[PDB]
């Protein structure tokens, strides 16, 4: 049962859950694929605070293929050259939708391995030095109700204040504004199926 | 006279400026900040064709100070397996005020361009079928004198520089710096700046 998902509602999400998001303090977002970075960018006008510099956000894109899972890293960050430093820092990956997991898995397990290679460079011990570890969280926007085929970590998963869905939904198709040809049909589609608008003008 | 803009708007401008960007042949597109990237990701939407491979995009961030150019992020070719040599490259943003990050942002990829080609042993004088071909999208050109200049093959060849709407000299608010999405999609529409193409 296909769900249409209209600008407006995905806008919503974003907004609801950065109140949440705040308390995670993130000091810079990984968006994984073009369905992350759009909430990403969302999520950030809400977190904005005046006078504060605006957090960054980084684009990934994780391929995985068949093993014999096999990772490979088709665009990842260049730490050096964007002077991003993990130590110490609260990430936020973002993605559109938890679907089977696998792919939060293999992106916070890599980003992982990023981390601690740099706390070794530093010549930092994560720990004896507890405090320079890195704090990743998640957020999607819909988190689907299904047998998952890959795990995340337990003090992820059930810390209300690390693993975030802006709605946790059946196992049916979310179809994204973004993807899209007809935004027209698709929107009418929403605006039926009660995924437009929750919160009325201020 | 701040002019507001819906979702559902900028998707039907990248809807209508796809039909003429398939011209130009897109191998990749490059998005100059978050403000960028979201057209940009919409565009492929109206780009991808059944059984082809979707066009990749970059995020690239520049910071221009009182003009220094800094690289804050940008790409890390070897990295993503970039070759720029011999490509149509859509570099990304959603306006064109004072034209002054788009000279800059087109000014360092074409740095990149050249290094690239040299690294290959390619001279792009004797071969210049192998330069890097870049093109500009913009949801809006602001009529307005402009701080900075792009190159003419550029600004006058139609199938290069594509504005889908050049407006006049106004704030344009665009739907995902919005804080109250309701009350811009009725501004927007109260505007003339919601859909203007009808369902199929
Ligand atoms: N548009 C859309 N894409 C989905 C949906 N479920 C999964 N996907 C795609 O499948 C990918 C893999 O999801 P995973 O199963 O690894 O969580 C997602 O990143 C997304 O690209 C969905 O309901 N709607
Ligand atoms: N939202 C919005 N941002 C603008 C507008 N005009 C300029 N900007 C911001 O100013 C930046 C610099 O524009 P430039 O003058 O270099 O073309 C743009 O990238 C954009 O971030 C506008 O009308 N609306
Ligand atoms: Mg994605």
């Amino acid at each position: 049962d296909k769900q249409y998902i209209s600008y407006n509602n995905v806008h919503q999400l974003c907004q609801v859950s950065a109140e949440r998001i705040k308390n995670f303090k993130p000091d810079l977002i990984i968006a994984i694929g073009g369905g992350g970075f759009i909430p990403a960018r969302i999520l950030r006008t809400f977190l904005k605070e005046p006078g504060v510099p605006t957090i960054r956000i980084f684009a990934i894109i994780l391929s995985l293929y068949e093993d014999l899972v096999k990772v490979s890293r088709t665009q990842w960050i260049d730490y050096e050259q964007c002077k991003l430093d993990l130590v110490g820092k609260n990430v936020l990956i973002v993605d559109e939708v938890d679907d089977t997991r696998t792919t939060l898995h293999y992106a916070l397990s890599e980003l992982e391995k990023d981390a601690a290679e740099q706390a070794k460079a530093k010549g930092i011990d994560t720990e004896k030095s507890p405090e320079m570890k890195t704090n990743f969280g998640i957020f999607v926007l819909h988190d689907k109700q299904k047998p998952k085929k890959a795990d995340l970590p337990a003090e992820m998963l059930n810390d209300k204040n690390r693993y975030f869905a802006a709605k946790t939904v059946p196992d049916k198709w979310y179809a994204y504004p973004w993807e899209s040809t007809d935004i027209v049909f698709h929107t009418r589609m929403a605006i039926e199926q009660g995924n437009d608008i929750f919160i009325p003008e201020q």
